[PDB]
């Protein structure tokens, strides 16, 4: 069943975060695998990639993974294996990674650039954890008991160790770790291994006896078996370094440490022989060790002579100056600095005259000039007669070329001699650690460095041993010739153990890869795991091949590190390379009681009601993704990661942040009794038991052992005194955990509270789906610091029960035995007195603490919050897709968007927007509202958000939800809806106050999704199954579309009309305009399946024709205003995409309408017997059009003056349009009107602009004609089928045209009227004045209007025609045109609307201003360089179009020899778009703007969600669909 999560990928390649959970590592669920299948039967998980469709990434995409194809193929980290990416412009790609076996995983993307050179991404790794499982018993990762083991206090018998193996068995550990238990080296540290190949003798024979000893454990007590594996070096004493003493780091293999070897070799060669000379034997004072300093500087320092191995030996070099003079004759060039420049030619030497590792360290004296071109530099620069004081003037170069030589060599021995100050005055003298042995063999100052043998070749050899540096980074090996660390005495020396120089691969080292591969494979067939002993110290190429050894030889290989790199972020990337599980956390390293309060709150689990992840409205939703109807899919036994709701986005792969295993103590710190009291050992054990985290513990700890043990120098056999210390109190919180064990997976389950007051710590220990509790009081001995009285504790609708209590007390000093390690004794008495009282109106409970609570104590409740149950869980996350099961598209605004007037129109005023305190309002009352302010909220678990906050302040909010509806409750499917909001918010009401967050977020959220993927089932499947960003742009049709109760489209009902925008055009005399909708109407209706709706608005406005033409503003088709030319054109174009687009549209034409308005241009009968009086057919009514404006229209606006406008001047209000019949072509207005959508008619007194319009566009407007040729086109094509049955035109004279003549005029007409060409000369044929002119290659906006130059600006109308009837357009020309607009008039999400190096470009658009500014006073601007949004959709059209004709390599040979565009114009388009992706992602409201300022800047007064502003877009997807997707 189920077993998939899903891993969105960006742009980039990138992984995508579902929410901050911070720096972590992509880790997948740990479950155990399901019911009966073992591993390679199935996947364990999938990984889907989902790559966003268009991104770059896509072009020759391709996805490079090292997960094997099946179960067979063994993994290596090294293959890797290929991927086709399916690039859609619509359709983001998907890609299953199977994983058949866990361990580490990368993949990369490789694709092409806008260079067409071939580009890698990163790798990007995601793991997979071990199935930790002991018998038919899951483990899962967080009740993991580790107790660490040392192999040699355990006693010499197999036997006498299953005693301390039933010791911890019974206070319930099912981890053992061991520390290494390999033949031991001379030292007899368990770090030292005198052969990684072999078992400790001692003990074992063979490695089947250890194998069948640690199975005993898995079947005798149920324990896992863990070893240290140790990586960075063997012991001095193995007889492998004899016959391969390459496998560290010597003479040949590291040769810069010949300097520091030397001086090592001239060190213990000194505490010999010191004897003989000053009284350095022991000493007591710092100013007679002073006296060994000087000793030391003398027979040591001064004995290896002013060091050799920095600098050159200027004697040396002069003398065989003199004998070799004479021989690179001279030097010819000029690139000597003359002599004057002591430094400048001194550098120059070194360049130039120089042996090969110049600048080294290396050899004993291996810093060289090149004798031969030192002599040409001093004879072409200062004489070729060497006895012109060369000699001196090439002491003086070869000095100044020593001087930073010679400083790096006294920067290095100051150093070197601090060093040893510092550690012969803290190994000879007590600061924090005395131990004053004076000299022995084998006790001398300095540390052996290096281990000195002769091997089986017969040399000497020298090998660095290991060691750790005080404030170093870790990640560098200080033993290459990166660091003089050797040299410099900074390292801290284990003489025990060597070195183990790995290469950059094998081919460096091999044998020793050989042995450490036989030694890794040996314990890995053996144990559970490892632990890797100091892994940040360890190359990573290194840990990552024997780790990958392992993990062949045993899939489920547990590994645990301890690894402080200098970073979270260094850290995370180790586990993801290696494989690590598990990283180890020390709680023994708390200094103080808020020190731990604080490590035990990071590994403690989220906080208490933190939100939950849904998906939201940044996912597609897949009209065909599956659903689980009532959620019942995921059946306990099959262990399915589970999707969030009854739709089925899979769960998503996130980072989390790496697992951690606190060890309450570990077998490398000083004991509660050293470092506080033996009292604490309890409190502190249950502090970190009770995080939500694996636990270990050193054996001792719990035993209350009195000194840390010392791992070489120690003796004896741990005690066999059963149950003393803190054993029952493991056992319980062992066995406790484990009953919890079950329930949590994932990192959202397990919430938590910690609290440090003085010296008590209170851990409220959560589950976040049922309710229960576990309540800690610690009462910590961090000192023996007297009396103190925690405060009456207080938990809310929550319930508690005493559950344990007790006090760990010193009975008094530990015993002193040769020959065996025991606790200290200690009493473990129960206590009493705690008064848990709760209040059965607050519902609070109240725990005090009786004053018998000694500092060394712990009470434990049991808790459970009111209002939860495992029933919740389930209840919150079904049946929403049964309740929106009868929405519809209309339906849909109701529940999610509706802005607020549009809510004060429904509830007659008194309703409206919830105003969240300290926010504000959101933005539509419906759920739209809330998601887009809960989206970043749940993605940064932001619980202070003034949302956050009202939301358990009360359930005020939780009930507006529900209420809302209450207006909105008889339409289609919504009274369902509000339903199964209401059970499920009044069931979260019952949730203590602070759990309401997170359950609202989620019920919304669920609701939400269910609704949008509603919406996409609806709408055709164009929408249906593409990208986010085109569904976003979809739903934007569900804002606009919508009944209303003052407004409509027909007037004696109300039903769903569009709007132009919200909130400025929604209700009211202002939501329809004819322009608008029928400019809208392709994207949003029906490029989107809508047709039954397209068709209600195309008849509905059909009603209102007069004057010929269709109306600006429809009063519901009652009183309707005509000052609108554009309109009836855009409307006719509508009619045309409808029958292309919906099947059998014909069909429209025939359809009747009542004519609401008479057949002369009567003035207004609003409701006489003379308005539902005669009929239309839409054939006739489209005729109706053509004709009126043939035969010449003349109108002088009915109900004129102040009323119906109150700026129109006198003049302005009657008006003309005429067909000069010369060209075909529509010129109609005056210079004091607006009827194309450029119609702000000015209004400023201060500037002086009253009715007098700032973009008259009179005359022969372009996107007119281009629509009225579409048009003809149209009606020609129809007649030719039966559909149209009209060629008739009568003129104003009364003479009649052909409708195909006008079809042919236009066609040759058109384009000469409007071109202005780029070569001056072909003036002539396109009728102009250059004076009267700005730019060329455009075509004009205008031709013939009210004023000269207000043809020639470039403007993005054209782009209009070109769309609309793109015959008229000679390629090249404007191919050339649409590239000007692209860098001219293209805005970053709107275009231009005017060429920005006009007098009047003013980009600003501020409706507000009083000013006296004729041209920016009282928003004039409004047409004058803001960037409208619809104008890019057009642009963006036309600029497809014609780049795919024009240009070659916007091209390529598509499906069946056919043209379809490259991948080069898909990414240019792409680009071009990226704009409004996000401008949709970060706008409040779904949408686009209106309108933009200049360069994208936003504009205060532009409506923010416009109706045409993503229609236009929605167009550019439906034609690369349509056009090219079979
Ligand atoms: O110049 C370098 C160094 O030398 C001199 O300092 C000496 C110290 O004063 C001396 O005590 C000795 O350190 C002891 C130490 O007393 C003892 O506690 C234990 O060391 C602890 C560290 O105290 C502790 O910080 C921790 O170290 C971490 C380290 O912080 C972490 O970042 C990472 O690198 O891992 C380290 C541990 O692996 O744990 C260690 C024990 O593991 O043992 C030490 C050795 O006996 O060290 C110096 C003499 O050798 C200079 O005077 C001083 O400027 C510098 O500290
Ligand atoms: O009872 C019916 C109704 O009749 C009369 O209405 C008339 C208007 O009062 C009258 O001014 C005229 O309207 C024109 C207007 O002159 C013209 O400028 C244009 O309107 C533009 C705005 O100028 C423009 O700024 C923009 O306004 C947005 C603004 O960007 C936004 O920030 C926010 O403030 O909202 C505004 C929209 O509400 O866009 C509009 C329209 O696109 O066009 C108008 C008509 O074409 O003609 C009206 C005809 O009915 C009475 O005067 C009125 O009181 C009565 O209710
Ligand atoms: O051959 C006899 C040698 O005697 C001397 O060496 C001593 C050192 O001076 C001590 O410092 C000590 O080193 C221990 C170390 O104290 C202990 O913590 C442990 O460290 C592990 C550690 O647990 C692990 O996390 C990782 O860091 O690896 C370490 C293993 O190195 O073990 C250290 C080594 O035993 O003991 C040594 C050995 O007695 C003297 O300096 C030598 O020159 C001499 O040869
Ligand atoms: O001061 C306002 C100014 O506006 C009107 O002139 C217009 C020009 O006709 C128009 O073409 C444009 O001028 C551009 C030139 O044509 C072009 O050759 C090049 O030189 O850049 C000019 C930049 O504007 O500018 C204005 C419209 O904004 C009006 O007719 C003038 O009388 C009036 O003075």
């Amino acid at each position: 069943a189920h077993r998939t999560l899903l891993l969105r990928l960006s742009d980039s390649g990138e992984p995508v975060t579902s929410c901050s959970y911070g720096q972590g590592v992509l880790t997948l669920p740990s479950l155990p695998l399901p019911q009966g299948k073992k591993l390679g039967d199935m996947p364990v998980y999938t990984v889907k990639l989902a790559i966003p469709a268009g991104s770059p990434v896509t072009r020759d995409g391709l996805i490079w993974t090292n997960c094997p194809p099946d179960f067979s193929t063994q993994f290596d980290r090294e293959k890797f294996y290929k991927k086709i990416i399916k690039t859609s412009f619509h359709e983001d790609d998907h890609i299953d990674l199977d994983i058949y076996v866990p361990g580490t995983y990368c993949f990369y993307l490789s694709f092409k650039n806008d260079k067409d050179e071939l580009e890698t991404t990163r790798k990007f790794y995601f793991v997979v954890l071990p199935i930790l499982s002991v018998n038919d018993k899951f483990i899962p990762l967080n009740s993991i008991a580790m107790q660490s083991v040392v192999s040699k206090w355990m006693g010499p018998t197999i036997k006498d160790w299953e005693k301390v193996f039933a010791r911890v068995a019974s206070k319930k550990y099912n981890m053992i770790h061991f520390t290494p238990l390999q033949h031991r080296g001379e030292s007899n540290s368990p770090y030292s291994i005198y052969d990684q190949l072999e078992f400790d003798p001692t003990v074992f024979k063979s490695e089947k006896e250890v194998a069948d000893m640690v199975e005993r454990l898995r079947t005798e007590h149920n324990i896992l078996s863990l070893t240290d594996i140790v990586f960075n070096h063997t012991a001095n004493n193995s007889q492998w370094l004899l016959d391969h003493p390459e496998a560290g780091y010597n003479h040949k293999t590291s040769p810069h440490l010949i300097s520091a070897i030397e001086l090592d070799k001239k060190l213990l060669d000194f505490s010999e022989q010191m004897e003989a000379l000053g009284y350095p034997v022991d000493l007591k004072t710092v100013d007679d060790l002073i006296k060994v300093m000087d000793g030391i500087k003398e027979h040591v320092i001064g004995e290896l002579k002013l060091w050799e191995f920095y600098v050159v030996d200027v004697k040396q070099t002069v003398s065989e100056l003199r004998e070799k003079w004479g021989n690179s004759k001279s030097w010819s060039d000029d690139n000597i600095p003359s002599k004057d420049d002591s430094t400048n030619l001194a550098q120059f030497v070194r360049d130039n005259a120089t042996e090969p590792g110049f600048g080294s360290l290396g050899e004993r004296g291996s810093n060289k000039i090149n004798i031969d071109k030192f002599a040409a530099i001093l004879k072409k620069l200062h004489s070729e007669d060497y006895n012109n004081g060369i000699e001196e003037l090439a002491t003086k170069i070869l000095n100044d070329i020593n001087l930073p030589f010679y400083k790096e060599y006294d920067d290095d021995i100051n150093e070197v001699l601090e060093q040893l100050f510092n550690r012969i005055k803290y190994l000879r003298i007590d600061d924090h650690g005395p131990k004053q042995g004076p000299i022995t063999k084998k006790l001398p100052l300095s540390e052996p460095y290096f281990t000195r043998f002769k091997a089986k070749d017969g040399e000497e050899y020298a090998l660095a041993n290991n060691g750790w540096i005080w404030d170093g980074n870790p990640l560098v090996d200080f033993a290459s010739s990166q660091s003089k660390a050797y040299l410099r005495r900074e390292v801290i020396v284990w003489g025990d153990c060597v070195k183990l120089r790995y290469g950059k691969g094998p081919s460096d080292s091999p044998y020793l890869w050989e042995r450490m591969s036989k030694y890794v494979e040996m314990n890995a067939r053996i144990f559970n795991g490892f632990r890797i002993d100091n892994c940040h110290s360890t190359p990573l190429h290194v840990g990552q091949y024997f780790l990958d050894v392992a993990r062949r030889v045993n899939p489920n290989l547990y590994v645990v590190a301890q690894l402080f790199s200098g970073s979270e972020a260094m850290d995370c990337l180790f586990v993801e390379r290696l494989g690590i599980s598990s990283l180890i956390r020390e709680a023994m390293q708390a200094w103080s009681e808020e020190e731990l309060s604080r490590l035990v709150h990071r590994h403690g689990g989220r906080p208490i009601g933190s939100y939950k992840f849904v998906p939201l409205d940044d996912f597609p939703y897949p009209a065909d993704v599956k659903i689980d109807e009532e959620y019942c899919a995921y059946n306990p036994d099959d262990h399915s990661v589970k999707c969030v709701s009854e739709i089925m986005i899979p769960k998503t792969l996130t980072a989390t942040p790496p697992h951690a295993l606190f060890m309450d103590c570990t077998h490398d710190n000083e004991t509660p009794n050293q470092k506080r009291t033996v009292e604490d050992t309890l409190p502190n054990a249950a502090l970190v038991a009770f995080c939500s985290s694996a636990i270990g513990s050193v054996y001792g700890y719990d035993e209350v052992f009195p000194q840390l043990l010392d791992l070489v120098q120690e003796k004896r056999t741990y005690s066999c005194a059963e149950n003393t210390g803190i054993s029952k109190v493991k056992t319980l919180l062992n066995n406790m955990r484990e009953e919890i064990a079950s329930e949590a997976v994932d990192i959202e389950d397990s919430e938590m509270h910690v609290h440090h007051d003085g010296q008590y710590i209170t851990f409220h220990r959560t589950n976040a789906k049922n309710g229960k509790g576990w309540y800690l009081v610690a009462r910590t001995k961090f000192h023996s610091s007297g009396d103190q009285m925690l405060p009456r504790i207080k938990l809310s609708q929550t319930k508690a029960t005493f559950k344990a209590a007790f006090s760990l007390e010193r009975t008094g000093d530990a015993p002193i035995s040769d020959e065996i390690i025991e606790g200290i004794p200690t009493k473990l008495r129960e206590l009493t007195g705690f008064d848990i009282g709760f209040d059965e109106n607050t519902k609070e409970t109240s725990i005090l603490l009786p004053q018998d609570f000694p500092q060394g104590s712990i009470v434990i409740f049991e808790t459970q919050q009111l209002g939860i149950d495992d029933s919740l869980d389930h209840f919150i996350r079904s049946g929403a897709i049964k309740a929106t099961e009868k929405l519809s598209l209309e339906s849909i605004n109701y529940v999610l968007y509706r802005a607020e007037q549009e809510e004060y129109d429904y509830s007659e005023g008194r309703s409206g927007a919830y105003d969240i305190p300290d926010y504000g309002k959101p933005v539509y009352c419906g759920l739209q509202g809330w998601v887009s302010i809960l989206r970043k909220i749940i993605f940064y678990n932001d619980l202070a958000h003034p949302l956050s906050n009202n939301l358990r302040n009360g359930h005020w909010a939780v009930d507006y939800v529900v209420n809302r509806l209450d207006l909105y409750k008889d339409k289609e499917g919504v009274a369902e809806v509000q339903e199964w909001l209401r059970s499920r918010m009044e069931r979260i009401k019952q949730l203590p106050s602070y759990l309401v967050p997170s359950f609202f977020a989620l019920v919304v959220g669920i609701m939400y999704g269910c609704c949008r993927l509603r919406a996409m089932q609806l709408m055709s499947d164009n929408v249906g199954k593409s990208t986010v960003f085109v569904q976003s742009l979809a739903m934007t049709s569900i804002q606009m579309v919508s009944a209303m109760k003052s407004t409509s489209i027909l007037p004696d009902q109300n039903i769903a009309a569009m709007a132009a925008g919200l909130p400025h055009f929604s209700t009211n005399y202002m939501r329809c305009w004819g322009r608008d909708v029928f400019i809208s109407l392709r994207g949003l209706l029906l490029t989107t399946g809508r047709y039954e709706e397209a068709k209600e608005h195309i008849l509905a406005f059909a009603k209102t024709l007069k004057h010929g033409l269709i109306p600006n503003l429809l009063d519901a088709g009652r009183n309707p205003r005509y000052n609108a030319r554009d309109a009836a054109w855009f409307f006719v174009q509508a009619i045309q995409d409808y029958v292309t687009i919906v099947p059998g549209g014909v069909s429209l034409l025939q359809e009747k309408v009542t004519r609401r308005f008479p057949l002369d241009d009567e003035y207004i009968p609003y409701d006489d017997p003379k308005a539902f009086s005669y009929s239309s057919t839409i054939e006739e009514i489209i005729y109706e059009i053509l004709n009126r404006h043939a035969g010449g229209i003349k109108y002088r606006e009915a109900n004129a003056g102040p009323n119906l406008d109150r700026v129109m001047k006198d003049e302005g209000f009657n008006v003309e349009v005429n067909v000069d019949w010369e060209t075909g072509l529509i010129h109609g207005g005056s210079q004091f009107n607006c009827g194309t959508w450029m119609d702000k008619m000015g209004e400023s007194e201060k500037a002086n602009s009253v009715g007098v319009p700032g973009t008259p566009r009179d005359g022969a407007a372009v996107e007119i004609n281009g629509l009225l040729k579409s048009c003809l086109r149209f009606v020609l094509q129809l007649s030719k089928d039966g559909k149209f049955k009209y060629t008739e035109v009568t003129k104003p004279d009364g003479s009649k045209i052909s409708l195909s003549s006008w079809n042919d005029l236009l066609q040759e007409n058109f384009e000469r009227c409007f071109y202005v060409p780029k070569n001056k000369e072909d003036d002539n044929k396109f009728e102009i004045d250059a004076t009267i002119i700005n730019r060329r290659g455009i075509y004009k906006d205008l031709y013939r209007s009210g004023k000269p130059y207000e043809d020639y600006q470039f403007r993005p109308n054209f782009t209009i025609a070109m769309v609309v009837a793109p015959e008229l357009f000679t390629p090249d020309y404007a191919a050339g045109a649409i590239e000007l607009a692209d860098q001219v008039l293209r805005g970053p999400v709107g275009m231009r609307t005017l060429d920005p190096s006009d007098y009047n470009y003013r980009p600003y658009y501020n409706n507000g201003e009083d000013s006296d500014d004729f041209a920016t006073s009282k928003g004039r601007n409004y047409h004058q360089g803001p960037e409208w949004v619809w104008c890019y959709g057009y642009f963006i059209r036309a600029y497809h179009y014609f780049n795919f004709l024009t240009n070659p390599k916007c091209q390529v040979e598509g499906s069946a020899k056919k043209l379809k565009p490259s991948s080069y114009l898909y990414r240019k388009l792409y680009s071009r778009l990226l704009k409004h992706r996000e401008w949709i992602e970060n706008s409040p409201w779904a949408g686009l703007a209106e309108l933009t300022n200049k360069d994208g800047e936003v504009c205060n007064d532009s409506s923010p969600t416009q109706a045409w502003s993503t229609g236009c877009l929605l167009d550019l997807f439906y034609d690369l669909w349509i056009s090219y997707e079979e």
